[PDB]
């Protein structure tokens, strides 16, 4: 079969894109290195945070808000749970964090439904935090967390249910890019296709020079940990909220208990710089792992430092200016790429499987994706 199109990495990007194309009637080929959802890549420890008010921009705001719907809509095809709406809270001590400034700035541009709280209100609405009298805080409510392994599952049986196809297990090797047509190799033969999207994640940093592109673009060991937590105070039963929050010392998220799973934590800013085929995937094996993580929660959320239940080993892929890469090939308008997600684009991705399949079909989308060029400046060393 000479497919009409092509998507290379069948993950949180490349799974969403292969979604719209098959909903189309697009015969479509997703080949994947494993068999998404899984453990290797960039979409596993459950759950991801989608906010709204976005701090790293506003001008993500409308991506987010489409994406918002997506997911509401996926929620009503699949049986697999999608989204939860525990609301996001954000927050910062007070006139030292750009983040919280830009959430802030974002939620009044585009008139979003949010509560702004100081100091002791914050402690006192959500039990459980114990902040500093000089932070503040803005909590969007109508945002929330995505099960992102279960959104990949959804996309994947619907797309294959449409006609789709996943070949699972099969490492893309190379490519050969012609003006009316695209090829890739593997171990498990070579296809061909119209068009072709190329997502593969952290391994985006070391293949993409096959497709004659020369980008930054720096993978990174990112770890998470669930702990036992009061329940009382924690769980998602008791309106615990998503939160990503600034303190001197870097960005860290987490997530309410869900089922008495544990609050789940991350620390954003940090990770260690890594090769996505030798990366270490066992959380402990560096001291920072769990120590970062309790530095943190003794601090701000003492009643949630509990024993470890779980930890989880995940890959951010980071652009110079930590923007997403989402683009025409410069060269070959048959071949799109989606690269760069820093640490931020999950909550997107069904946006971005819109924007993807545009790109394929048409060469061009409705959305407004230049802040996400290929060919800008701050891309490059
Ligand atoms: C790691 C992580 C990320 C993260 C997060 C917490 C952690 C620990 N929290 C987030 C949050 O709360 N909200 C959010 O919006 N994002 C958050 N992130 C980031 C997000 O998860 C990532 O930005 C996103 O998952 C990136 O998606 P992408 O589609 O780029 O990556 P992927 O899902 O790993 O999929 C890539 C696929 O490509 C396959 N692959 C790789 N090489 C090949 C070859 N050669 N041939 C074929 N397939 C290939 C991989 O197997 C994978 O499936
Ligand atoms: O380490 C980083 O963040 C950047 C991303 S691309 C090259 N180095
Ligand atoms: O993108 C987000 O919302 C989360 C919080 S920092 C890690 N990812
Ligand atoms: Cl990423």
């Amino acid at each position: 079969t000479h497919f009409d199109v092509i998507v290379v990495g069948a993950g949180s990007m490349g799974m969403a894109a292969g979604y719209q194309l098959a909903k189309q009637g697009v015969k479509t080929l997703l080949v994947d290195a494993f068999d998404p959802p899984h453990t290797n890549g960039s979409h596993h420890g459950d759950t991801r945070i989608i906010r709204h008010a976005y701090g790293e921009g506003r001008e993500y705001v409308p991506l987010a808000l489409r994406s918002q719907e997506l997911w509401y809509e996926l929620e009503k095809e699949t049986h697999h749970k999608i989204f939860t709406k525990t609301g996001v809270l954000v927050f910062g001590p007070k006139g030292e964090s750009a983040f919280v400034a830009e959430t802030m700035e974002a939620a009044k541009e585009h008139s979003l439904t949010v509560d702004l709280l100081e100091g002791d209100e914050i402690n006192k609405r959500w039990p459980g935090i114990t902040v500093p009298e000089n932070y503040n805080a803005i909590f969007e409510p109508n945002s929330g967390v995505l099960f992102s392994e279960n959104c990949i599952r959804a996309y994947r049986e619907l797309a294959e249910a449409r006609g789709a196809k996943v070949l699972t297990h099969t490492r893309v090797e190379d490519f050969d890019i012609s003006p009316d047509s695209v090829k890739i190799e593997t171990a498990n033969g070579s296809y061909t296709a119209d068009k072709l999207i190329v997502s593969m994640g952290a391994w985006n940093s070391k293949l993409l020079s096959k497709l004659n592109l020369d980008i930054p673009l720096q993978p990174y060991r990112q770890v998470v940990g669930f702990f036992e937590s009061d329940e009382s105070k924690y769980s998602n039963d008791i309106d615990f909220p998503g939160f990503m929050v600034e303190v001197p010392n870097g960005i860290y998220y987490g997530f309410p208990s869900f089922g008495g799973c544990g609050l789940k934590l991350g620390y954003h800013t940090f990770g260690q710089k890594i090769d996505p085929d030798t990366i270490n995937r066992e959380f402990g094996v560096y001291p920072e792992d769990e120590s970062n993580l309790r530095a943190f929660l003794e601090e701000y959320m003492p009643g949630a430092n509990g024993e470890l239940k779980r930890g989880a080993v995940c890959m951010y892929t980071k652009t110079l200016d930590e923007h997403f890469i989402i683009d025409l090939h410069p060269e070959h308008s048959n071949v799109v790429i989606a690269a760069g997600f820093s640490g931020h684009g999950f909550k997107f991705s069904s946006g971005v499987g819109e924007v993807l399949s545009q790109l394929a079909l048409t060469g061009k989308t409705e959305h407004d994706i230049s802040i996400f060029s290929i060919n800008r400046p701050a891309l490059k060393e």
